[PDB]
C-alpha cells in the first residue's frame, strides 16, 4: 500500500530484470539531506570476496567511477 508508483523505479526495474535473482532493497536513511543508497541482494555476488565485488560494481556501474557510496552489494 501507499506509494503504488515507486520512486527510483528504473533502478529497481534495471537490476530486477538484469539480474532475476537479484532482490533490490533501496537504503534509506531516514532523514532527508543524505543520498540513498541501492542494496542488491543476489546470489550471483554470493561467495565473491569484497574486491570481486567491487570490481562487478565497476562492470555495472562502468560509466562512472565510483569511489563513493551509492551501491551497496550483499558482502558475505
Amino acid at each position: 500500500p501507499g506509494s503504488m508508483t515507486v520512486t527510483q523505479s528504473q533502478l529497481e526495474l534495471l537490476i530486477r530484470n538484469a539480474f532475476p535473482e537479484a532482490e533490490i532493497t533501496v537504503t534509506s536513511l531516514v532523514g532527508d539531506n543524505n543520498h540513498y543508497s541501492i542494496k542488491v541482494i543476489s546470489s550471483q555476488f554470493q561467495g565473491k570476496s569484497k574486491l570481486e565485488q567491487h570490481r562487478m560494481i565497476y562492470k555495472v556501474l562502468d560509466g562512472l567511477n565510483i569511489h563513493a557510496i551509492q551501491i551497496q552489494t550483499g558482502c558475505k
